[PDB]
């Protein structure tokens, strides 16, 4: 038996709210069933042809049993849906998506979902189980202590960041540069309405409220031009250039794909948005996880054989300003063609989502027979990549 | 390209420690790099080899970041080795082989770890983000409310299992007949020394201290038959089932299989353990995880064209001795033929590590051509099979 | 019988009573107590280093760090020479300060004390037990709550004690929400005549990198719905109940201190002083029973200095629930129209370890020439204080 | 003109054993420590439970002891629902003040019996959380053992830490401070082995449902010592040139003291024969890091009060919150140290920090001999100290 293709018939996401913001009420499970319940809708398919989902989520804990399951269910998916949450820290949207084709490509199952999800608002402090010691003790912040932190090199991902800009030499301005022309790229592509087919409105009810209806982004609105160069670097007093405007915020959000075989597209009478082409995980020394999406995505190039020229379009996550700096020098890509509707510095990084955000938004924003590659490093040193063509 | 064949080429894990005992000084993460290690030695191959690693892992809060990563960086293995950690709940250990199997089938690796670890001695309490509430502030056990209840319900797996133990005809003394059966035969084969290439011993090292070798399962020794028909029912006071003893208990463990294509195998000259012949999934209605297993085990008999009389060796993962009796009840096949070796609930249930367990145990004591399938529930009304032929 | 000194009060000063979280919840109740002892002492007119000891009534003392009292003494300025005791007689702490001060004047041990009561209910916390966390988890106990408000020994809130003795003197819901809604008119009336002008000094709240916010009157009195009052649900007993969350005291940050001198000491430093302290008192009933046990406080005070109910111009009597104020009336058969002139803790808040202090000093400010005023304040565990003053 | 005041006796002195941090009597919350020692004193003196007017203890960590500590103690001990009280925190000198107010009331002629003394169960002293919001990053449990009871709070260091600083000033080296130690431990077993406490000390049952009941008869801190490792101990109060340890200062415990006090003309009224009287009292304070000289000035201002010489005090009881504490009292008092913490003190005893005060003026009360004056002083957190001076009867 051979191989199968892989194609995106549809890609829904909920809009990226700020830490304790809008979307701050919902949690991760229940923003997981609106992404996977629109894609679902907007894929035009019965929702019982879905046999099987997998979405990434990072930070668990708290959640409740089976968050995937949770989602899925929420949805109105069947209950003979199995369910399985994926944790490769900020790669873990993107990988779900690689793991399901690689179950669609072995012909184990004919349609799914994936995709992630992330309420960091949500996210809970741990207390060690045990007797406490004499003194008091700290209950850590799992953003910082799950998400954040390196676990070889004890420092933020921020302070990792700061290496690679030295060893680069990628400065303090050229970083808060990109950032700038991330939230104006994001501004630009929310006014020209280019987010359309992708996002789905979200109502939040209070009892004794009254409704409110967020419909986009909330975090590309909450920027200051002229503060940009104005703030300190936090991760590091002596050299620093990573700051809080050029890095990516905490969010909330969820995406959600319906992904097929070819044969059960034409089955369904579906016309799918984009063929899944290719994908590699690369790892690196945990401190230079900002160059493990280069490795990974020359591997998927020089898989499929394809020149960097050949790319329409980048999506390489913006964990940092500096991650897409360092891939773009490395690459020597032309940055017009980078991160071309904004990305994670000003729309925001729930860092289990926004793997799957980057796919889905490639898959809208691709012009037939057009390849797209996304990238996405993550937390230990680790990137995926996946490259997919338009139809 | 057509499909690879998978073989599993070792099968290795830490003894399973009571809650609070033995290795509740070690993390999962800890445990991890011990299995991982192990098999790697076992199959005789440079860990260079290794080219990716899955592993389940059910309650990952406080663990920090990457504990997959964590694993395999802890075990020594290359920094290049892409790590991505799983949650299917208590079917995580064996889910974890069968995604990887998958990769492996699709050719985009050629030998891989995967398997399981979980140190529910160290899950930790939450507390909520947020304002504290007037009148005092919850602080949360992530064993009860991740690991243990399920959503749905608002009951804990327990509660569950008297649902099904009410509906199956399965009464509290036929229960308490099978844990003394699962307690008896956990202890023949140790003093059979049936787990010498399976276990591997641990060594606690604590500063001052001695060393101390943990080199057999904890749990088996910690039963008074007398007392068993005397226990309350703690998850339904009247007229319940299912107690201490007859369920499985918190433990710590981590077991680790290397998997590759035939192609592989052969390559590096090793002797393969057994061929992955077929897996498959199903889920049910949440409240009814305890059957499950009955469906995913079919669907994969039926796959392959076997029926339940051509399996030598059933592991249906004992979450509760309850479940095993409603699998024998329905499937219809030889108790004999039934965790021979004991389970979870002598042995204990060290959930993200079980399923792969399981599935280990199966590769060390089936004879050469004998088929064996393990099966697994999961919190949220899943299940996981896998079938596999002794070489 | 004993020959003791004279005890004059020379000034009384509080900060404005903020309410749960309010406008004086960033001010750790020491710092409220640094305020009003250092308006206490500027009243006063009197250089700092003449007051030779200070005791401060305060309940909820975890996590204020160690000797509250010193930390408020020492933060208003006064000499590092200058000892300090933290008292704890629950809702009476105020005034059990004021006397057990005035005790040590009398005796000659001192001649210049300040006295008075802090707490910032808004900063108490939470609790959790020493030891080992069990399985399943643990609710970590909200002070205010385990050491403030819940009676050991019935085990339910003070506002559950207060049904009983609604029940037992048949004083229903919509007498005390008549007696409460009197509170909040009373206590606007008094602000709106300026009659705390010399009594409450204005606090000041800094926040780096945003505008200063002067609090200058009391916050909770102006927290009312009149038309919701006969509406709420009793909160305390669903069955049968009369206590509401508006008839009922409210949770308050504020701190209250008085300059108490004997009268030679007040001679020496050629300053007037305001009122004598007379008499003072505590009785105790049955824990449950806390709401009568102002009554026989008072009685007390009456019978020891030989007067009558009658000869009082000027009653405050706590307003921990407008039930306790009622039953006081009620049994000891005064008029209502002497009782709490300018309002009460129902609508001005109740900082449990200043309001017997702050009471004290309203009556030391409002009393004319001559006039005696009887103070009376009732306490969790069974317990009251009572103080008769008398105007110079 | 000074006050006519009435005279003031002390008629019993009672106290639990003193029990380690989570040792033998951690299991009773501060409170019911409290109903033993207070049972305990008015059963001694012999007279009716009520004919106690009135109650203050001290007690300096109150949180989560549950609404009025004092009221439980009393109410607990029995006494009528009629008793007044009220719970008193000079931090260490909280059972000491507690006495000398009381004293001040039946001077004033206010009551005619009470009962006044001190408890603490740092056994039991809880964690803090803050109310309010989380802060990012993390949320601080802290200990109000720390927090509350031994950290000064302007210099931001621990008591010890503070000690160190006199230890300095004074230079009063480690040995010295090792010698004094061992010399309270050797005091400590000599009273009890003596059976000194017999009439000071009432035993404790503590009961534990399905083990064995547990009889507590002894002060239990004494006994964990090793006289060989003291001089080898760590100084854990300061890195550099410290002279402080664990074995040379006063350690965690659980405890109470209660004294029976009365007016001479009760006394009589009842029938009973006082035991001693209590003559003065004073308040010391200084710089809050120099607490450990506060007891200095009080006790010379109790001196001076009365126009006694320090030559006059039969036997001087001087807390040894620290050893240090001693040695800097002795130096600067110049006093017969053979006069100084007899039968031995806090350091080999234990520091229930709101009880000490209470017991060491139970302790004078039991020692001295007719007609005798003894002294007792005790330093307190934020550079304060008490000081009282009684005549054996
Ligand atoms: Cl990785
Ligand atoms: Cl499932
Ligand atoms: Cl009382
Ligand atoms: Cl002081």
């Amino acid at each position: 038996p051979t191989l199968k293709e892989v194609v995106i018939v549809s890609a829904t996401r909920t809009p990226i709210g700020s830490f304790l913001g809008s979307l701050s009420l919902l949690p991760a499970t229940k923003l997981g069933s609106i992404a996977i319940q629109g894609a679902i809708e907007k894929a035009g398919i019965p929702k019982e042809e879905v046999k099987e989902a997998y979405m990434g989520n990072v930070l668990q804990g708290g959640e409740g049993q089976a968050p995937t399951r949770q989602a899925v269910l929420g949805a109105g998916l069947p209950i003979s849906t199995p369910c399985t949450t994926i944790n490769k820290v900020c790669a873990s949207g993107m990988k779900a998506i690689m793991m399901a084709s690689q179950s669609l490509m072995c012909g184990h199952q004919d349609v799914m979902v994936a995709g992630g999800m992330e309420s960091m608002s949500n996210v809970p402090y741990v207390m060690n189980r045990g007797s406490t010691p004499y003194g008091g003790v700290k209950l850590e912040d799992l953003i910082v202590k799950d998400g954040l932190t390196d676990v070889y090199n004890k420092i933020h991902m921020g302070s990792c960041a700061e290496n690679t800009a030295k060893k680069l030499n990628i400065a303090r301005n050229e970083q808060d540069a990109y950032a700038i022309n991330s939230y104006t790229r994001s501004k630009a592509a929310w006014e020209a309405g280019k987010f359309g087919n992708e996002v789905i409105p979200v109502t939040v009810t209070v009892k004794g409220q009254p409704d409110v209806v967020v419909k986009e982004d909330e975090e590309y609105k909450r920027v200051d031009f002229s503060k940009v160069p104005k703030l300190k670097t936090v991760f590091q007093k002596e050299n620093g250039t990573v700051t809080a405007a050029n890095a990516s915020t905490l969010n909330d959000g969820a995406a959600a794909l319906v992904l097929m075989t070819a044969d059960a597209a034409k089955r369904l009478n579906v016309t799918p948005l984009a063929r899944i082409v290719a994908f590699a995980d690369a790892a690196v020394e945990p401190i230079d996880f900002p160059i493990a999406p280069v490795y990974a995505a020359s591997m998927v190039l020089k898989d499929v054989g394809l020149k960097k020229e050949d790319i329409a379009m980048w999506e390489v996550n913006e964990a940092f300003s500096l991650v897409v700096l360092a891939n773009i020098k490395m690459l020597e890509i032309d940055p017009q063609k980078v991160n071309i509707n904004g990305g994670a510095v000003s729309l925001g990084h729930p860092i289990g989502m926004s793997g799957a955000r980057i796919v889905g938004h490639l898959t809208h924003a691709l012009k037939q027979g057009e390849y797209g590659l996304a990238s996405i490093c993550n937390g230990g040193g680790g990137a995926s990549a996946m490259l997919i063509q338009k139809l």
